[PDB]
């Protein structure tokens, strides 16, 4: 069990100050590998913000980890954030340290997330916008919703977990 849950890894806050991710444990949460305000999101900001506020009643958090254009292979946004600069887009929900969500340069936590749950597409690589991972009350990725999933697309997988993912 080298990394049982997401919290086996440590997180950097928007300014790379130690983000206490594991205080979100006991509650289900989403985590977006997102282009931090560069070009466009396929409804990521809205969905993320909405989900946080709406499901915070059942104990839900949305963490958006920006994408570091300096990683080399940042999803499909590597061609985008060349004329833009991605840096914590900020919201009503916690936005994190931009990491290279892809490749070899990925944050070890995303190396965990990515390897754990391919999601709904081919393989388990990060090649697009915000793409949230459905993280349960324990910190296990149950799903990976790319920028193609809307609010309710996530809800169908989230609602049961918000209630109870394990116990």
């Amino acid at each position: 069990g080298m990394g049982s849950s997401i919290f086996d890894f440590e997180v950097l806050d928007a300014d790379h100050k130690p983000y206490n991710l594991v205080q979100h444990k006991g509650s289900p949460l989403l985590i977006y590998n997102v282009a931090s305000k560069c070009g466009y999101t396929k409804g990521g900001y809205e969905t993320a913000t909405t989900l946080y506020n709406k499901y915070k009643s059942q104990g839900f958090t949305v963490l958006a980890f920006p994408s570091n254009q300096f990683g080399g292979q940042e999803p499909g946004n590597e061609e985008e954030i060349k004329e833009f600069v991605c840096t914590k887009f900020k919201a009503e929900f916690p936005i994190m340290a931009k990491i290279n969500v892809n490749g070899e340069n990925a944050h070890p936590l995303y190396e965990y997330m990515k390897k754990t749950k391919p999601g709904i597409l081919a393989t388990k690589a990060i090649k697009w916008n915000f793409t949230s991972f459905l993280i349960d009350r324990d910190g296990v990725p149950v799903e990976r919703f790319s920028p193609g999933a809307s609010v309710k697309d996530i809800e169908e997988k989230l609602i049961p977990l918000l209630g109870s993912a394990r116990l």
